[PDB]
């Protein structure tokens, strides 16, 4: 059975190889993408045969079975469509004119970018999402009668993916002379120093270099303009802010969306409802009021309605990992907010992707490519949170459920269940659980729902059950009131992540499962008591919880919320590569030899700071004021965070340097009397005061954002006296 | 089984001339890399299997089942990818004009090399790193403004590896009239001379003939430049030494390089370790900066941080071989100082490459393409030392562990380890060995470390029972106490190098190892006994011992250290090819028969001069005045070495003649008065004196490099005053 597994393996590896190769070029072929889907599903049974046989290797008749009808079926699809497996290995866009809603204001702000600045030539970066617009505003200010005006010479260039620089270079030349046969001879160079010739015998020139894609292209095309001086200026559109290294587009509000639907469609309540579905971005506007004007002016058929290639040219540039890292977005529902630890968690649970640098450098470049929104930073300027564009989680899920299969979102039948990988259900969930469904290829269970859903007791055992391949199980809005017989048979568990009520004791069980990586306990009870064998799961790396976790008497990366007990020397010796530590058990008990730490986090007098990490980089205390001259010692601290009484006190006077902190996060305090001086905080840039201030800060080079909320008018006072003496102060 | 051996054979043939074809041209298509990956293992699997044929021949079951298994492999591979082994078988560059650091004293260098000279048509050709910045610092200078005003015509040709003749006379021709149309007709000959006819009409004329890549290039586009006895110049930037034949470019500095990346990213420590790590390469920080404007300004993402098409121009240059030998010098880690010996002996161990000649013409190749760098070199002008640049170390790294699995450094499974074909680890050692691996396909096993190690006794035989199919054993690094009954099984070991601090003794059962080619003992003992049947190795070539080894009473070609007991008449008369022999067994116990010996080593009253063999070439001394006239009567000796109270004496006159010796070196002696004379020293053109002079040695025509170390000044100021009478003085 094992030299048949290791035949398996080769096959499934070459049948990888293939699958790899043709996600490179988009097919419109019916028989190559049948084809391509009926080697998707080989290799999905090969892998779940393979795993099958390494869970019972490390614990046999059925798996040979198994093994043996996939090989047969390898050799068959490998014989019969021989001849489609080898076969399978410029237009500018026209954008309106005359009904342009909404960018009165957003030209005028990118004119006078253009009319101000130095004597050189300077680039205004529009960036923003795919149809958001760029094109139109552009073509806007180009057309402008005050850039006319100043502007001499203005030339569009439409840059796109597919470009060549000598006919760029040529169609310049065009706009100054007709006799363009006298450079059939010259190279590319000798037409750049032509043009700039061309555009340093007028005066100031404006160039619109439209849908420009990398940095090597602005590089090479950017040869030809000269910088003579004079207020040249360049407009620049682009998806990526790579690019513009900004101008970011704004959207179209719900009123404006309205407008242009109406606009579009004549040349109602379901119209507006229509029109507010398109989340503001024109492009979506534009093809849904096309779809409208074919049919009938009937409330009716406007009821009845309640593009994908501009999108495929952001998505075809991504790599084969960032595209299903992408797409694994579209399992959120429409509007969540993903959380990005969550997400890049899932990303290594789902064997997209140390592994949590390249998940976050794949979230950054899914967000640089403005495929990704942000909302929520954290105060050190990681990112928190985010969402999909509702166009874009339509295309991710279009293309993840009918394209790919990497995951449908929930009846289907028994037969169209055996082919699912993925399971994704936030609505009637307790009434999809009853029908007591079952996939014995399905390797995810997702369920994100914001409303808590608690599990019948009858209903328990049906997910281990009726999938017994789950590598994630992500049900954290599921309430288990108690753990059956078949979670403990979930071998092949990577990613845990369960919400429960009651459970006050983790057993000894889950130990068994030695492929668990990440372990997510979210429960409300005070304190857990975890007997399971943590430190026998050699693939465990993060365990968050929300209580008082007791651990029992080298991948570890977190350890969130455990007991003051569980921070003896010999659990620490156990965890070398431990980088955040968080303590909720009465701190008043009590990581020192932990030296790659950079997060701690204390929940509810300080010792000296000599016994603190030298290494730690953000430290949080919650429910735990001259204490802070400890806190000040510390030479590498830079995010310091007092939440929900963290430092109690009436007069603080600032004694301690802070020489490394950026930002300052104090919440919840009864501080009264504060004063500091520049000195104590020569590196600060970011102060927070939610529910709780000397003008010492205004010297402070780097003090540029400042962050108020609910207090005393005092304190606003002196926040609008600090930002009179570019600085970012907010109070609400 | 016999034949079976030879149809394997003739398999494995047409396999490797498939791999050797392929080896010409870069695939990007997944599915013929992983076709190329498993023919490069089946490949190796049937090496493995014939060589262990060849063993018990000379010397089975399962032999033959693993010659079986391995031609049904081959058969069906052959079948099945049939279609696939038969398919199988213009952008000048964008450099940088504003923020150039470092060259500005580099430009200024070279433009006064290029102001000044001769009337005739002088080249300045500029050679250096892939990457280095010779097209900057050439556009550097073709832009400046003292240029421009000397040379009235400035022509910039862009030559690369692919470039039409007829093209570039055309380009040459546009920059002087615009009715290319009249050339239509005209051969390149004649294209040639109307550029001549078009350079003569106007005065000096400056061309930058940028990457060129063969001399060849150079004599075909040198036909279009006048020779007319007016100051031409020509700058020429090239990756090959050859080419040239220069102005070597330089490095940037720590500073320049931190210089470079602020400026890149931000038109910190962190950024300071990162330029750090670029090795003043500015395409490697271009690199970095271009890769960290896309990451968030937080110390937590900089930290994280701690091309390749350009490298791949000069690589895919490179012959089968010497890519090979190319890629194994990244097998030596970071920074190491590779002995050019070492790496010589290696290459000839495994297989890559008399034999010594190419391979140290393949050592030279790779410097003259840049792609090796000197560092040491000997006395008579031979390479000594040599490095790999850190860009291209980690080239050669990423491709020699991925694309060719030629070595792999570490810990691997049972599963990875049965692939690796060779094992590279310096760090580690002992935990990795206490593992107990087992490689049934490792032929090498490296470990370049300078901290020595001490090699447990429990686990002093795991190396050779789990790699019983070494070929190549350096683990010079580490101390062995005693030899195991498994060592003497290794009976494919080609090169054997080790190191002991207790072992007198060399057993008779090394003589088993038929196959040993290089035998270097490195013993921390006064004396060694080499039992061994040292002539019964049909194929050994070199023994380097650092002690005194006593030989046992054709192609050996070194003897290093021998006692001279063992310098018998029967023993030299076993030798008649040796070149290289050394003695350091008390020589005042006592080689004419050596007929080709080069290099001969005495270490502790001189016989007749015509007792000593008369083509010795280089002959060096240790712990052994007037007797130098007896050296002096050697016709043939140029390098003379005297270290370590070589020859010790107070009053020295010089009186025999040294016909033929270029270098004198002496070392810790007691010489007060030397008295010499031109007449003395014909030939003589480097000497060095460390921790030991008359004025007669500036007569002599070829004397042009005069080392010194510490001394008395009087010394240093001899050394002065010779200099004052191109010379190359150091004192130090
Ligand atoms: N403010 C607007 N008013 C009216 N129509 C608009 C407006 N903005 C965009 N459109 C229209 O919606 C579509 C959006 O395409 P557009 O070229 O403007 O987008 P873009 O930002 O250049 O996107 P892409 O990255 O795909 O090039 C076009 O048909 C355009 O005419
Ligand atoms: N001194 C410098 N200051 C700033 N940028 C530099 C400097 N030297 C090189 N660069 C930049 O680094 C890269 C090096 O490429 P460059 O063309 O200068 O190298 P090269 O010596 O011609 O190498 P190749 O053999 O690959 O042609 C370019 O992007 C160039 O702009």
């Amino acid at each position: 059975v094992k030299d048949s597994a290791e035949s398996l393996l080769q096959d499934l590896n070459d049948f990888n190889a293939f699958l790899k190769q043709t996600a490179k070029s988009r097919t419109e072929n019916d028989v190559h993408k049948e084809l391509v889907k009926k080697i998707k599903t080989v290799v999905n049974s090969a892998e779940d045969a393979i795993d099958k046989f390494v869970i019972e290797a490390k614990l046999v008749y059925d798996v040979a079975g198994e093994i043996k009808t996939i090989r047969d079926k390898v050799k068959e699809i490998r014989l019969n469509n021989a001849l489609d497996l080898q076969a399978l290995q410029r237009k500018p866009p026209v954008v309106e004119e005359d009904d342009v809603v909404g960018f009165e204001e957003e030209a005028d702000k990118v004119i006078n970018r253009l009319l101000g600045g130095s004597s050189g030539l300077e680039v205004v970066p529009v960036v923003g999402m795919p149809g958001l617009g760029k094109t139109t505003l552009a073509n806007k200010i180009y057309k402008h009668p005050d850039i006319g005006y100043q502007f001499f010479t203005r030339i569009w260039v439409y840059v796109s993916q597919s470009y060549r620089r000598r006919e760029l270079f040529l169609n310049i030349i065009s706009k100054f002379t007709r006799n363009t046969k006298q450079y059939h001879d010259m190279c590319e160079e000798d037409l750049a120093d032509e043009i700039e010739d061309f555009l340093g015998k007028g005066g100031k020139y404006l160039i619109v270099l439209d849908d420009v894609w990398s940095p090597d292209a602005w590089e090479r095309i950017r040869i030809a303009f000269p910088n003579n001086n004079k207020s040249n200026r360049i407009l620049l559109t682009t998806r990526d802010s790579k690019v513009a290294k900004p101008h970011d587009l704004k959207f179209l509000t719900e009123d404006e969306s309205w407008i242009l639907l109406e606009k579009k469609v004549f040349h109602e309540l379901s119209g507006k409802s229509i029109a507010k579905k398109c989340n503001g971005l024109p492009l979506a506007i534009v093809v849904i009021a096309g779809a409208l004007i074919g049919k009938g002016k009937t409330s009716r058929e406007w009821k009845q309605v309640d593009c994908n290639k501009l999108v495929q040219l952001s998505y075809d540039r991504l790599s084969y990992d960032l595209k299903a890292c992408f797409l694994y977005c579209g399992a959120f529902p429409g509007g969540f907010e993903i959380p990005a630890w969550k997400l890049i968690r899932l990303w290594i649970a789902e064997g997209f992707i140390s592994l949590e640098c390249k998940a976050e450098d794949n979230l950054n470049d899914l967000i640089n490519r403005n495929l990704v929104m942000v909302m929520q930073r954290t105060s050190d300027g990681q990112i928190k949170t985010c969402r999909l564009h509702d166009m874009l989680h339509e295309f991710c899920r279009q293309e993840a459920m009918k394209e790919e299969n990497l995951f449908q979102e929930i009846f289907p039948g028994k037969r169209e269940l055996a082919t699912y990988r993925r399971l994704c259900i936030h609505s009637s969930v307790l009434e999809f659980i009853s029908t007591k469904p079952s996939g014995e290829h399905v390797r995810s269970f997702l369920s994100f729902s914001l409303k808590k859903i608690e599990m019948p007791s009858v209903d328990i055992p049906t997910i281990p059950k009726g999938f017994p391949l789950l590598r994630v199980f992500d049900v954290e809005s599921i309430n288990f009131s108690r753990f059956s017989k078949e979670f403990f048979q979930l071998y092949h568990l990577r990613y845990i992540a369960f919400s429960s009520d009651t459970i006050k004791i983790i057993p000894k069980h889950i130990g068994e499962l030695w492929n668990i990586q990440t372990l997510i306990i979210n429960t409300q009870q005070r304190s857990l008591d975890i007997q399971a064998n943590i430190w026998n799961m050699e693939r465990l790396r993060h365990l968050h919880t929300n209580s008082s976790a007791k651990l029992p008497v080298q991948s570890l990366q977190t350890l969130s919320t455990i007991a003051p007990e569980s921070c003896t020397e010999e659990v620490f010796a156990r965890t070398p590569n431990l980088k955040k530590l968080g303590i909720r058990g009465k701190i008043a008990v009590l990581v020192k030899k932990l030296e790659s730490l950079e997060n701690l986090k204390l929940i509810n007098r300080l010792p000296p700071s000599y016994i603190f990490p030298t290494k730690l980089r953000k430290l949080s205390l919650v429910d735990t004021w001259n204490d802070m001259s400890i806190l000040g010692q510390m030479e590498h601290l830079e995010v310091l965070k007092l939440k929900e009484n963290g430092f109690m006190g009436e007069c603080w006077e600032s004694v301690g340097g802070f020489c490394s902190l950026l930002v300052l996060w104090i919440e919840r305090t009864d501080l009264v009397s504060w004063k500091a001086s520049a000195d104590h905080f020569p590196r600060l840039k970011h102060l927070v005061l939610i529910c709780c201030i000397p003008i010492g800060l205004a010297d402070i080079r780097s003090f540029q954002v400042m962050e108020l909320q609910n207090s005393t008018k005092t304190a606003a006072i002196s926040a609008r006296g600090i930002r009179d003496k570019g600085f970012k102060l907010s109070i609400f």
